[PDB]
């Protein structure tokens, strides 16, 4: 069972005068080691089988390997963006809804996590959450690509004070 | 053993009518110096094998080698960065 992009590596170890391989996609060899599918995909799912030719010509029954190859998870979105808040209000980020079982993992600007499911959230956020975030989608141990970098807004209460100048006096004057 | 991305050579120095080699990533050969593996990557590990057929067509013992090839390492992140400072 591996992960679309990796690789299917069907090989045995007992000798042979010739070896017949054959499966899903067309796959056949006639090699103790056949040439690796470097980067698999669903296609290549399903029954591979091999026999084996000894040195007198018989040949012995059939054996098999069930391969599996788990397809990779979309790239999400970050559909929902609260982004812009006063200091000491929360950061909400929500990605999209994707298969069943899907685990959503948050990433920081700095490539760290932030924390899990379609909706981030982060408390009592500052300054220094401001910035870059990105979501990676998991299904059945794969991965897929960063979703587009969104951005969280933090404002900061400013140090200046509100001043109005002095009093205006007027005679006859609207 | 060698590091993923260079290269394997898997040569004999003796004589024969007709080389046979064979290994993990479907490798053949029947010449005593057969294609370098110029990149290898970590498919090729694993166990070759040589056997020689001689002037009169006959065949002797299977011999081996182990090639081991080592990983990258991923590309490094730096994440902490403790730089605005004063001297």
């Amino acid at each position: 069972t591996v992960c679309e992009g990796d690789a299917i590596v069907l090989t045995t170890t007992t000798n042979a005068s010739a070896y017949v391989w054959s499966g899903p996609n067309g796959f056949s060899s006639n090699q103790q080691s056949p040439t690796v599918i470097n980067a698999a995909t669903v296609v290549d799912s399903g029954k591979y089988s091999l026999y084996v030719i000894d040195a007198n010509g018989c040949r012995s029954e059939d054996t098999s390997l069930q391969v599996v190859v788990n397809p990779t998870p979309t790239t999400p979105l970050i559909v929902s963006n609260n982004t812009p808040i006063c200091e000491g209000s929360n950061i909400v980020l929500s990605a999209n809804a994707g298969a069943a079982g899907t685990t959503y993992e948050w990433f920081n600007a700095s490539n760290v996590s932030v924390g899990t499911g379609q909706t981030l959230t982060i408390v009592g956020a500052t300054v220094a959450d401001a910035g870059d975030y990105y979501v990676i989608t998991t299904l059945n141990s794969c991965s897929s690509a960063a979703s587009s970098t969104t951005t969280a807004i933090v404002d900061q209460v400013p140090s200046t004070a509100a001043f109005a100048g002095n009093d205006i006096n007027l005679c006859n004057s609207f």
